[PDB]
RNA sequence: AUUGAAAGUUUUUUUUUUUUUUUUUUUUUUUUUUUUUUUUUUUUUUUU
């Protein structure tokens, strides 16, 4: 799951071309007991209110 | 209807004066407002 998305101010085809892009792809919500589960991803690095297991 | 009677025991006099329920007697002696809690996690100084 990507991490941060935000809105398109710039354009790289470059970078588009190189990595697929996924716009359809959201994002991790939280660690809180709402919705504890997240991609293996952001369990791994972190996300937010969840650490990093790794530093 | 008496031997036969008609007289207030009355007038007058303050139970009054002297004397602070008073002196001494600290509602104090002791008791730490402490005690467990990471201002922490997420974010590539970066493109036509």
């Amino acid at each position: 799951c990507y991490i941060v998305t935000g809105h398109s101010t710039s354009s790289s085809a470059v970078y588009k071309r190189i990595f697929n892009p996924d716009p359809n792809r959201g994002s991790d919500r939280f660690d809180v007991n709402k919705f504890p589960q997240v991609c293996p991803v952001c369990d791994l690095l972190g996300n937010m209110g969840l650490a990093s297991r790794v530093s």
